Protein backbone atom coordinates (compact mmCIF):
# COMPACT_ATOMS: atom_id res chain seq x y z
CA UNK A 1 0.00 0.00 0.00
CA UNK A 2 2.21 2.64 -1.05
CA UNK A 3 -0.97 4.36 -2.93
CA UNK A 4 -3.69 5.19 -0.05
CA UNK A 5 -7.01 6.72 -0.98
CA UNK A 6 -9.29 8.42 1.15
CA UNK A 7 -11.80 8.02 2.07
CA UNK A 8 -12.10 4.34 1.39
CA UNK A 9 -16.01 5.27 1.57
CA UNK A 10 -17.91 7.98 0.77
CA UNK A 11 -21.57 8.69 0.86
CA UNK A 12 -22.97 11.79 -0.90
CA UNK A 13 -25.86 13.66 -1.12
CA UNK A 14 -26.92 14.91 -4.66
CA UNK A 15 -25.30 18.65 -4.74
CA UNK A 16 -22.48 18.14 -2.40
CA UNK A 17 -19.06 19.09 -3.05
CA UNK A 18 -16.59 15.73 -2.61
CA UNK A 19 -12.68 14.83 -3.05
CA UNK A 20 -11.37 12.36 -2.90
CA UNK A 21 -7.76 11.91 -2.13
CA UNK A 22 -4.64 9.59 -3.72
CA UNK A 23 -1.67 10.20 -1.11
CA UNK A 24 1.64 7.87 -2.38
CA UNK A 25 5.33 7.22 -1.36
CA UNK A 26 6.64 5.79 -4.33
CA UNK A 27 7.73 9.14 -5.32
CA UNK A 28 5.96 8.58 -9.16
CA UNK A 29 6.20 11.46 -11.11
CA UNK A 30 2.32 10.45 -12.72
CA UNK A 31 -0.59 10.17 -10.91
CA UNK A 32 -4.08 8.89 -12.37
CA UNK A 33 -8.09 9.13 -10.89
CA UNK A 34 -10.34 6.42 -12.80
CA UNK A 35 -13.89 5.18 -12.22
CA UNK A 36 -14.98 1.86 -12.68
CA UNK A 37 -18.62 1.17 -12.84
CA UNK A 38 -19.85 -2.58 -12.24
CA UNK A 39 -18.90 -4.86 -15.22
CA UNK A 40 -16.47 -2.42 -17.00
CA UNK A 41 -13.00 -1.66 -16.82
CA UNK A 42 -11.06 1.45 -15.22
CA UNK A 43 -12.27 4.66 -17.24
CA UNK A 44 -9.49 7.29 -17.21
CA UNK A 45 -10.92 10.51 -15.50
CA UNK A 46 -7.98 12.94 -15.40
CA UNK A 47 -3.97 12.46 -15.25
CA UNK A 48 -1.21 14.72 -13.97
CA UNK A 49 2.55 14.64 -15.29
CA UNK A 50 3.66 16.42 -11.95
CA UNK A 51 2.70 18.34 -9.41
CA UNK A 52 0.85 21.91 -10.80
CA UNK A 53 -0.17 19.88 -13.63
CA UNK A 54 -3.63 18.07 -14.27
CA UNK A 55 -5.00 16.58 -17.67
CA UNK A 56 -7.86 15.51 -19.06
CA UNK A 57 -8.46 12.12 -19.38
CA UNK A 58 -11.28 10.27 -21.75
CA UNK A 59 -14.60 11.05 -19.54
CA UNK A 60 -13.26 14.41 -17.83
CA UNK A 61 -16.87 15.47 -17.66
CA UNK A 62 -18.45 16.35 -14.26
CA UNK A 63 -14.77 16.23 -12.23
CA UNK A 64 -11.83 18.39 -11.57
CA UNK A 65 -8.45 17.41 -10.61
CA UNK A 66 -5.67 19.04 -8.54
CA UNK A 67 -2.27 18.20 -8.21
CA UNK A 68 -0.81 20.40 -5.12
CA UNK A 69 2.44 18.06 -4.42
CA UNK A 70 4.06 15.47 -5.67
CA UNK A 71 2.67 12.99 -3.36
CA UNK A 72 -1.08 14.02 -3.80
CA UNK A 73 -3.66 14.23 -6.42
CA UNK A 74 -7.42 14.63 -5.92
CA UNK A 75 -10.43 14.28 -7.31
CA UNK A 76 -13.25 16.62 -6.80
CA UNK A 77 -16.81 16.39 -7.79
CA UNK A 78 -17.83 19.69 -7.69
CA UNK A 79 -21.73 19.13 -7.74
CA UNK A 80 -22.40 15.02 -6.84
CA UNK A 81 -24.89 13.17 -8.52
CA UNK A 82 -26.54 10.01 -8.63
CA UNK A 83 -24.80 9.26 -12.20
CA UNK A 84 -21.57 9.68 -10.31
CA UNK A 85 -22.00 6.56 -8.17
CA UNK A 86 -18.92 4.31 -8.34
CA UNK A 87 -15.87 2.48 -7.43
CA UNK A 88 -13.22 4.89 -8.29
CA UNK A 89 -9.07 4.07 -8.24
CA UNK A 90 -6.36 6.01 -8.15
CA UNK A 91 -2.48 4.73 -9.55
CA UNK A 92 0.59 6.04 -9.30
CA UNK A 93 3.18 5.73 -12.05
CA UNK A 94 6.35 6.74 -14.37
CA UNK A 95 6.90 5.22 -18.61
CA UNK A 96 3.71 2.45 -18.34
CA UNK A 97 4.03 1.53 -14.56
CA UNK A 98 0.84 1.58 -12.77
CA UNK A 99 1.11 1.33 -8.91
CA UNK A 100 -3.18 1.30 -7.77
CA UNK A 101 -4.77 2.18 -5.20
CA UNK A 102 -7.30 0.02 -3.13
CA UNK A 103 -10.55 1.92 -4.52
CA UNK A 104 -13.35 4.44 -3.07
CA UNK A 105 -17.02 3.11 -2.96
CA UNK A 106 -18.79 6.32 -4.05
CA UNK A 107 -23.00 6.77 -3.26
CA UNK A 108 -24.35 9.81 -3.83
CA UNK A 109 -28.45 9.65 -2.91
Amino acid sequence: AAVTQSPRNKVAVTGEKVTLSCQQTNNHNNMYWYRQDTGHGLRLIHYSYGVGNTEKGDIPDGYEASRPSHEQFSLILVSATPSQSSVYFCASGVGGTLYFGAGTRLSVL
